[PDB]
């Protein structure tokens, strides 16, 4: 629970400001979630206890929460914003630094499955970068603590990066975080493009279905792509978690460092 008096502020993305707390010597930049007048406020919360349950140097940190003129939420800045944006402007970007990054996203997607979190709302736009080298996590307002006997979660939903069974079922698991990643990565290498271009949600569900999947972005890796249609596996069960995931992309990563 922050102190109002020690934040100083600026907006961003719309009710989001750049701010600054004081910590005990140092002042820091922070990114301010300021929420405006239902039962909006339990959302807030339960995105900050969420949060404030996290610990990892992939994913955004939250600072604390702040109640004062409004309910505010208080997390770290990452300067040079979301990953599909920046891909969008700066199409100098070297494959290698790509790899780099979406591995960065597999990192921090790795620890949230051991802590036993699904995102939900995986995508390009919800990953920023602190530098062109490293990435960070963000938005879990979706995000659910999965009980400690289940391994998903039943339920506006981002249909594009959602696996079959989120849709079919509604089941949200980490192998659907998964899924999300694929087409986070197919973001990532057509430097920020959308995914699905022009085609409706029920569109994408009869393509899936007929198992067709968007094709290798122009100068991706090849294995890279392989790794995408791996993560578009219909098959939940045959579908590979994040400990695969990130030890796949790690492998390759090091290969293109090490070469």
């Amino acid at each position: 629970y922050l102190d109002r008096k020690l934040l100083t502020l600026e907006e961003l993305g719309s009710t989001v400001k750049k701010g600054y707390y004081q910590m005990k010597k140092v002042v820091k930049t922070v990114a301010v979630k300021i929420l405006k007048n239902p039962a909006l406020k339990d959302e807030l919360l339960a995105e900050a206890n969420v949060m404030q349950q996290l610990d990892n140097p992939y994913i955004v940190r939250m600072i604390g929460i702040c109640e004062a003129e409004s309910w505010m939420l208080v997390m770290e800045m990452a300067e040079l914003g979301p990953l599909n944006k920046y891909l969008q402007q700066n199409r100098h970007v070297k494959d290698k630094n790509i790899i780099e990054l979406v591995h960065q996203v597999s990192m921090g997607m790795k620890y949230l499955e051991e802590s036993n979190f699904v995102h939900r709302d995986l995508a390009a736009r919800n990953v920023l970068l602190v530098t062109q080298h490293y990435a960070k996590i963000s938005d879990f307002g979706l995000s659910k603590a999965l009980r400690a006997d289940e391994n998903y979660y039943k339920a506006k939903w981002p249909v594009k990066w959602y696996a079959p069974e989120c849709i079919n079922y509604y089941k949200f698991s980490s192998k659907s975080d998964v899924w999300s990643f694929g087409v986070l990565m197919w973001e990532a290498f057509s430097y920020g493009q959308k995914p699905y271009r022009g085609m409706k949600g029920s569109e994408v569900t009869a393509m899936l279905e007929k198992g067709e999947r968007m094709g290798c972005p122009a100068g991706c890796p090849r294995e890279m792509y392989d790794l995408m249609n791996l993560c578009w596996t219909y098959d939940v069960e045959n579908r590979p978690g994040f400990a695969a995931v990130e030890l796949r992309l790690r492998n390759y990563y090091y290969d293109v460092v090490n070469l």
